[PDB]
């Protein structure tokens, strides 16, 4: 049991704010991590902090802006320590169909769900490496393999992800850092919009599940404490989904 | 943490006496599941049970039997009740390389790696349909994906497994079944005695990893009760490979 | 034809195809007669068969066998080899799906599709691999499936055989190649046959599936011509154990 | 039995100055489609029309200004007219090490790898759509699953190019256009000089295929005409690895 803690360690989950992120962040602080919330929005971080309990700290930060990134995590390992435990949760899918990409929504779509996780990570693996034990976990997407309708340059990054998490763990898994990627179905977020307000996309979703059902906020708790934890030590470099079955069918 | 538990859960665990289902069956009985273990010999099982601890039975029982397995299937449901929790550990590898395949060394793998599994579930199953809840939990391995020499049987029955744990997502997981496989990497067991023996294969099997270690007994703990718990609810039709990221290089 | 069209010649090769009587194996033992094989055909019925040699012209002989009697495959494996010498090119795509669900299989319908789908095709490439071997150089192909990857319903023995297939074909590679044999799985899609009547003859079913693809239908019998031949010729001769989908990108999706 | 023909055809080929895409370029102008032929260097570029024979067209372009690619695209239908087939051919590898990533390496990767072909793609799609058929190959690598030194950035570009391929084929497939991408193990070029410079490390690679030898320049001719020709009508989105068996192992 002891194995699933994560107490006394240290967090950061970017995309706090909403969404998947701020249920792991959520989820994290009840656990008795320390963690460090990252989002835009003061005030969207402020409400988080109201919810979340434990013992948090909000970074109001745009991560589109990649040169103040090196500056972003000097902020992140100032309230509480370097962190242990580093969760992507931020991410963007502009739903723009192939033959309506833009410049703009092609490059804001590999840098919050690629290159800001890379070089975020990047930053932050010293103070791990350090203390020879680190949690990376990366969000992968039925779109790592399946490709859905204006998903062009979403699958383009999140095909990237799991590349990118292998290669992570190459690189740092000799030094006591896995990295891993969760890989939810489809949940009600900002970024599923669409496939939740047509009821008749929402259930066609869940039918090709095989549980038959959509995801719901608690169901990704499990799998992310496993992968913050002691209990996933020789697990490596995997994409974990989290989809009631859907890429089983 | 109670995500995690097992308590008051009953489990079989077929090839109880030894490698990783001996360790499986330990690890459930020690964090309160009762545990009914199936393995040939009643002494390997005796000396498993006093390891064990808690609660638990042994069936001495020869899983190459089919026409017998619905009355092991009945035996196993006499000392605790129906399982909510199947875990498929029982397992062979002849290492015969394909120009000296025998008939009866393809059928015994086919037998015990690929059939029992299918068949003892579907003798077990009604019993977690009856009270919505289930976990089966298959072996897959690294031949799953990626063929060693003296594979090519056992290579087949665990390209198999995997598709049979996601059809038995499909068939059951709508009833509150989840199946997924777990894949261990190299573990010194039984099956793996010539990757051991040798020391130079044993490192190079280990420099094959991220991490850079082969696996050790512990490391399967956590992975296998997050399958066998309520943490993984949403998880099913799933490999979940845990071999320090042998399969990401 | 440019020169580097000779690259998938298969003139002049010994094929043996199972399944030969109907569906994708007729289809295949058709292609591989039509363009230049030798092609040994072998399935359950003489007079199936004969419409078959019928269909094909060419050069071909029909050998009638139960491929659900392993005891005999060493054998066929003789009787494959005497019409035209040892086949340099083999294509296991007999097969067999009871639809049985899960808890509806009986051991006999889990029985015969491992067999037909998974043990046959062992058995009789480790029969027929030596002549390949003298000549260093040989072809098999293998037929995966969608169940290789994604269960469908009343799938799960097929399921287990497919996916069998795939790492079966993998270690077909491992153990042949270095002498010369490739071993590919094709991996066609919905096309309509014997093992899909039910996936057909419902059309809002059918609709469904071809709405899945990429493309937008179902396979046609001639969409796994040049699959098939890339896969048998000297095209293919870096590509081993690989499982090649030809499904209008159902995977894609 | 022709199927594989690309005579009549006009197809367009990135990176034809050296490495795959110059064979690639040959074998097309060779076959009888007209070919375009697009690399930094008019001089290796006039080197390769000099040696390829057939109808050729060299347009010298630095590939990794994305800003002029769409000016690049009305250059390449200017010759021939629009091209039927266009192969992704261009590419680098840093070979940065994680820790050593710079933000100028990681961009470049994602630049030529990623998103040029993207880009580049899509100002080439209408003119066959108008016609109702086409075909775009893209290059996968081993480092699409398998994480190698210095790879990272690689490794998360080419996994992209994989899931990007995918949605090329989701996008596009209904309008006549197939999208797949070839996966070649190692051979002889630019990309793969350190893994060939140290024999040791050439014969290693080697024997991790099942052929036991690595790629010979003619040995991705007859994929690469399967993926560009009729042959090829009912295969999309596909990842066709040419690797003597790399993969299986």
């Amino acid at each position: 049991g002891y194995l699933f803690s994560v107490r006394g360690r240290v967090a950061c989950v970017t995309g706090a704010s909403s969404g998947l992120g701020r249920r792991a962040a959520t989820v994290l602080a009840q656990a008795g991590a320390q963690v460090v919330g990252v989002a835009r929005r003061a005030d969207a971080l402020a409400e988080w902090q109201a919810e979340a309990g434990g013992e948090t700290h909000a970074i109001p930060y745009d991560l589109s802006d990649r040169d103040g990134l090196e500056g972003l995590a000097r902020q992140v390992v100032d309230p509480f320590g370097a962190p242990d435990i580093l969760v992507h949760a931020a991410g963007i899918n502009t739903r723009q169909p192939a033959d309506e990409v833009t410049p703009e929504g092609w490059d804001i779509t590999l840098t919050l769900n690629l290159s800001v996780p890379f070089f975020l990570s990047q930053y932050l693996v010293p103070g791990m490496k350090a203390r020879g034990w680190g949690r990376i976990v990366n969000f992968a997407s039925l779109q790592t393999t399946r490709a859905f309708p204006g998903g062009i340059a979403y699958g383009a990054s999140k095909g990237g992800v799991a590349q990118m998490t292998r290669a992570m763990a190459e690189a740092w898994s000799p030094h006591g850092i896995t990295a891993n990627a969760l890989g939810p179905g489809f949940f009600r977020t900002e970024l599923t919009a669409p496939v939740f307000a047509d009821p008749e996309r929402a259930a066609r979703n869940a039918a090709q599940t095989c549980i038959g059902r959509n995801g719901e906020p608690e169901d990704l708790d499990g799998p992310l404490l496993f992968l913050c934890s002691q209990a996933s030590a020789y697990v490596t470099g995997q994409v974990l989904m989290v989809d009631g079955g859907y890429t089983a069918k």
